[PDB]
């Protein structure tokens, strides 16, 4: 409830000033209180994923997950520390859930493009990236990866 | 003050849910309220670099700095946008200049060991992960940049 919520409020706000043992102090108060909040698991794996300590932020992103399953999101968020690890097939079958969750997701669909164009999978690199540029036609990064892939390829 | 902080957190709640347009248009009715708030230009700016719309990104985190040029996070920031478009002397300006606000942030440390790699100068990248290290030994992250630093060396 609100009482959470607020401690969660204060974690994102040290969190975000890189005041990591600090913000997960109060995520970790958030959490005595309402353990049940997938959202504030998220924003604990978050505040370790900054920091670059993939392991412990998959734990509690996995934790975010089990407790709400529909939320595309939680299964991107999952895909991402996989992507980061090197863990390009498990990264691949999280983004595969968020697509059917969420499927007007631009930034899943080029997070999976880039999954692909690490394993040199240029051709489905090529398709996903379009896909995201059809969806969200701004994002430099879709576009700039479309040529890399093209170079890569043709 | 309170009204545009409010405003900020429903962002912020949106943005969660992956639902980036509604939460662009909340940060923006924050900065109506509140255009001095380098935070609130720089989550609009965080919003739009999300999404891979590095040039609007940019565009907004150089406001930040204009209200608020001791902001090591906003200079971090405006370095993650140059670099993901591949501007790296721009980046590294930046992030030299985040480091020198805030020498104790890990990321910025090792955001330059990124840059410093990405144009082939191992040994110095090598030098700025174990400074990131040094600050943040759990960093997965690093450690491995450190081991590829190491292994395209010789």
């Amino acid at each position: 409830g609100h009482m959470a919520e607020a401690w969660e409020e204060l974690g994102e706000a040290y969190e975000k000033q890189g005041d990591y043992d600090e913000a997960i102090e109060y995520y970790q108060k958030a959490l005595e209180l309402d353990p049940r909040s997938a959202e504030a698991w998220e924003e604990l794996g978050e505040a370790y994923e900054k920091q670059g300590d993939y392991d412990e932020a998959i734990e509690y992103y996995q934790k975010a997950l089990e407790l709400d399953p529909r939320s595309a999101e939680a299964w991107e968020e999952l895909g991402e520390a996989y992507e980061k690890q090197g863990d390009y097939d498990e990264a691949i079958e999280y983004y595969q859930k968020a697509l059917e969750l969420d499927p007007r997701s631009a930034e899943a669909w080029e997070e999976l493009g880039e999954a692909y164009e690490k394993q040199g999978d240029y051709d489905e690199a090529i398709e996903y990236y379009q896909k995201a540029l059809e969806l969200d036609p701004r994002s430099a990064e879709a576009k700039q990866n479309l040529g890399n892939a093209k170079q890569k390829q043709g």
